[PDB]
């Protein structure tokens, strides 16, 4: 029962709230990361702190407190993080992918769809992908977001099942621990609440990322960074931090983002292929496709509909209008041969579909 | 209370007896010794194993089964471990030092004591010293010892105060553990018997390399490598496996260095360093020397007398017979200038000494 | 025609006179190595400058001025060499091997053929030696030499056709180049008379190197580390600097070192070897061997007599007396199965033996 | 959604009837099991008529018609034939392991896990295992058996979920197709009774195996080697010939396999290992074992209980009574120190015990 | 004068003690063979090392240190060996058949008689038999055995005159032959006691086979590997190593095993096969039996009687007990006719019975 689990790991967790990282506890979440990566589960990383490693890496210069400064040491950061996370993963013999990702990224409906071919290509190979946010082009604001939304976003784009945000509080608190003695860790959380929104007053942000992954149906797990095998635990099942429920199931997920919009276009399908996506549920290729009305864009949601013109399903184009017309009605071998590239032998993936 | 502990790894342990280096158990090793470290212990580490890094930094080429590819692939092997070893204890911010040895430099009289000043500038560093076999001048009949006596000869330069050999086994066992269930594991051995060389039949080696460490007045232990936490069991004094008792104490070790050999010459001391020397076993500076008599290197051991002529004390000279004949009678801060070089403040250290 | 070159690179090549290693003199003398190497010659490289790689890593500290410093510093900077000339050395493909020697080893007669075997196989096997004097247990005297006689020592043991020993100085000069403008640079020394040593006042262990090298000979060229393509210009022969010419020939020193001392033992030999070897000098195999007689370690020089008894040559055994006694009269593959190990398949080589 | 496939090839398919085999058949059947574990699942492939690849091997020479001849055949073209399979298979870059089993040792509890070990190994490594019958053992009826007992012994081992009976006629028919036109391939069968099998009059050995196969809980195919594409519509679902549903189900199967036998031994469990088999249905680990009790073997099915001494579950022991009692209470990392070799890090698995 | 020798080797003499296997070892030693085979003699193999073909085979793969990788390298290494064996044993013009036996293959009555026949078969055929252990479902003692065990069974399976064993040492020593200079090779030794036991400490493997090798009348020699021409000196008759003369005589080991067990049947013989059993020692046909009583299996030992009930002989059946009844009194032509296979033309052969 391999399962798909993503760890966000803000910059107060890596540095121990010093100027520099803070590689033992970096090490041993490393060390539960691999035992988890051999026991045949896959793991997605999300990171933070490429500041620490910038001011690092350059000697620690005295440089003045602006936007530009954090700029450039995030630049340099960026490649020192990199270079230490795959020093500390080649360890357990595990490799590294560097992802850079933003949220109009996100949005895009191509961009979508490159993103998570890549990341299941890593994932599908044995890479553990690391995905930070493209300081480059980031502003302030995003900046202060600590990648807490870019966090679900990711967990949203890999299909993960469960999202744990590692934090230096042990988690979500009824009342302030420090003034009162009877207030206790809240365990199970089954539904984001104002009430609890106002018991949290960046907690904030990890309770809106709790509540966006759990709207796409993925657990959300807030723990405490410092505790010892948390990790394992958390792939156990058992319990060490507060848990926010799936508030959805994933199908619900996939009719929300089919029909969120409405079909950009619609292709003709023969009998044959219908009849296996109908009655099998199969994938759709490009052989059995008839006939390519209107202009679309790969990665856009579109109508099927069969010959006699009945809406048989409604997916997601793996390939713009004009290439699908191109390499209509011909064998997956020859679309490279007729367009010079392939995005897949399948024209739409049968989860990447819903049938009606 | 600080000590001195002295960690033995052999390639079995290193590879876990793979082709290759398996860096896990390292890795793990490397925490407990820098947990060690941190507590304010020192730490010196006795390592093998080039020949497997060889083999992997060459791409395991197909060498023939020959002592010149052994010497080849140590030659490599000796850089790329010290690189893993320096970037392994880099992980907990401890620097790494190498040093090469044999069992030749420790019989000179003046290579040892140069390795011991080098070796003692690297401790109180805070730096932690990997030491290994100069597999360059060696031969193969110590390529087949595995550094079990090295360990030893290690072990008596540092002024160890333990020293711990990590093996496959759990340790000695009265009989064969495979055959005999009622086989159990010897804890505690005060006298190395001809009994316990028949029990043990390479063993052996590991036996012999206790036995010297044992007559230095130097506790041995023999432990799994693979037992959890060991290294810091065998430093709070934990029963992890056999143990062999110090037969001599440390006074008599020196006893036996100081008077194992004649004294090669004879210096005159004054009044005021003839009392320093008896009433407070102060050591000895070049300004209470009068005369210097014979020749002799840095190293030997020689003999102080007062004006009258009274033996006081043997110590081991700093400084060859020549050196301190041209810096008798000056201050220590002359010294460089005189020489163009210095060894030290003191001529004749107290602790190189026995008063009489 | 291959080549065997040694280039000798002091501290102020390396450095330039700065307190930290300048990393474009060393690539550009790598290029110009690498260029010879890809061309089919042999390169051995005699390096220093580790107490700068020491003070570089270990972020300058304030150490106080004491030779325990220095071998502090040298501990260290010995790995930080080492790995900054493998990862120079890896852009034009070309991996790299470290030797750690000293002068004691020289002399030793079976360390020195220990020595000569393992850099024999690392030139071999395409990788460049690289040779440093093991500080942990040198002197300060060795100290202040800068391996100007371990290069000679260096040049002697590979067997090197030239030896090259870059200096901050452009050459040799008949007179101050300062003071008096006609001062010009010598071309050419055919023996290193007084009055060479009387012009030239650390240059002068330089002409000592040259002088030892020159009498075992091999030709010794003195010139300026910052001249571009240097060592190419000396590989085809143009003049760049002082030359010292070969005062003797390989086959002089070769009848010195055999001839220097009186035959420490003596073996029989078979008709068959005996016609192998008088007309034509070949080597000399385990089976021809009947009778070994005394008492002698591997590397002494040994007398050779036939059957009925009379000299034939005197050559350096490669094992010692009790291995040769064990082995006589067997195939040259079941050595290992004798004795655990071997050292080749011949008992004297060819070119250790002088037939008369 | 990966499933594991059992392919068995009667001498009739691969030989076509001819004296010998007919490759193009079999790299169309590679072709297609091809692409099958390229599309991610698993494939194991029962073969037969090694005979034909001896005689061809050999050059076809004129032996006499004994069984001697026919085993001297068999033992020649076992190799023939793995390296034939070995050839065909590196087209599609796939490797190819070779398991040589009798019914015997599938009797045997020891020999049953291990071999179950073999090829839940070949399958993780992405290796197709080709399973035969050892012919030099066995014995004539054994050999007329065509490996159709040995197809649904191995679909068994292999726990897979479908097994494919390919055969030269279609399947299944009601009546004889000669004779009747009106005579129809059976498409399902749901319950191997009486009247089927008076309907089939080596079929009948093909009944046996589907009965054998139904009854563990895996469905059955029967269909003709000759049908193009007839391996993808059979894992695809698409009706080719002859079905028989599973009867039971796999949970069912390990009840009965686990309370075949009482069990041959009892050992004690911790609090903390009970509660993770209870609630977490987890696999026992040698740390959780407080006490053996009894003789047993590798693989026998023993009695779990905690330290109340209730029977808790019953399970497969991957280890015996003596190495269990030895490593009983230590971290499983030690297993291989303490007794030299390891079946795994668990006691027993968890799919290896039935709760209780 | 032919001859049946048995040759075992060991992974070590295989592979050198590399990593992968040594061909010009394996085809000078294939050479030899080849020599005796062309000279009349027959050859038996036994033979280890499928580890090394498997990694070699599979790119040399990162696998998991455990018994499970072992049997995963075996399954392929099987396949790689014996086609190593063929191509070497080609170039002679010898053919190679595969044998994978185990010793519970041995206990048995019924396979032991089998695998006899398949022996035979192979060697009457000219085909040199490889002989290894099946790993698919041996256990990690089995494979530290090194199928020494195996090579004693498969001789006495054989019938060998000669077994040799070729390991790395030239033989059994009286002391240790490092220290002891005196220590000599002994060459014969007649009976194993307890002082050889302890002299020699995988050599004890070694020493049990050699001893149940001799007790069944086979003469062993161990001796080295790397030895010159050891196999034609061996089957000439010249010491190249220590030979254990056979303690017991062939007649002896066959009563042994015919009255190792009381009789499973007893059967009536007519008077004129009683005859021919009686004087002139003729094998027992099918035409001669006039009852059989009892039921047993091919294999098992019978009791043969006249028709007055006077027991005459004790055999091994090579038909079941229905066979003999079905085909008794018939001629050994029509057996085949009447069981639809045959076991041979006679019931009990002269071989395999005991005349009292």
């Amino acid at each position: 029962d391999s399962q798909t689990l993503v760890v966000k790991l803000g910059t107060s967790v890596l540095t121990g709230g010093s100027r520099r990282l803070n590689r033992a506890h970096i090490v041993e979440l490393v060390r539960q990361c691999a035992q988890l990566h051999a026991a045949g589960h896959r793991i997605v990383i999300v990171t933070s702190g490429a500041i620490a490693a910038g001011r690092e890496h350059l000697g620690y210069p005295e440089l003045p407190a602006t936007i530009a400064s954090k700029q450039l040491l995030a630049a340099v950061g960026q490649s020192r993080l990199i270079q230490l996370w795959e020093q500390l993963f080649s360890i357990y013999g595990i490799h590294v992918g560097q992802m850079l990702l933003t949220r109009a990224d996100m949005e895009d409906r191509e961009r979508f769809l490159n993103a998570r071919d890549t990341l299941r290509a890593l994932l599908d190979n044995n890479i553990v992908p690391v995905i930070n946010e493209n300081d480059a082009v980031a502003t302030a604001e995003i900046k202060v977001g600590d990648n807490d939304n870019l966090s679900a976003l990711a967990a949203i784009l890999a299909g993960a099942d469960k999202l744990l945000l590692l934090t230096d509080q042990k988690g979500l608190y009824t009342a302030d621990p420090r003034s009162n003695p009877q207030a206790e860790l809240i365990k199970d959380v089954y539904g984001i609440d104002d009430a609890l929104r106002a018991i949290a007053g960046g907690m904030s942000t990890k309770l809106q990322a709790a509540d966006v992954a759990c709207r796409a149906g993925i657990d959300t797990i807030i723990a405490a960074g410092s505790k010892p095998g948390v990790i394992g635990d958390v792939m156990e099942g058992i319990s060490v931090g507060t848990l926010f429920h799936a508030q959805a199931t994933p199908l619900e997920n996939r009719k929300r983002w089919i029909f969120g919009a409405p079909p950009a276009g619609e292709i003709t399908v023969d009998e044959g292929a219908t009849a296996a996506i109908l009655e099998r549920g199969s994938s759709l290729l490009p052989k059995g496709i008839k006939s390519v009305t209107g202009n679309f864009s790969r990665g856009e949601v579109i109508r099927i509909c069969n010959l006699e013109g009945r809406d048989i399903a409604h997916g997601v184009s793996r390939y713009n209008s004009d290439a699908l017309r191109r390499i209509a009605g011909h064998h997956s071998q020859e679309i490279d041969a007729i367009l010079g590239y392939e995005y897949g032998p399948v024209a739409v993936h049968r989860d990447d579909m819903i049938t009606r």
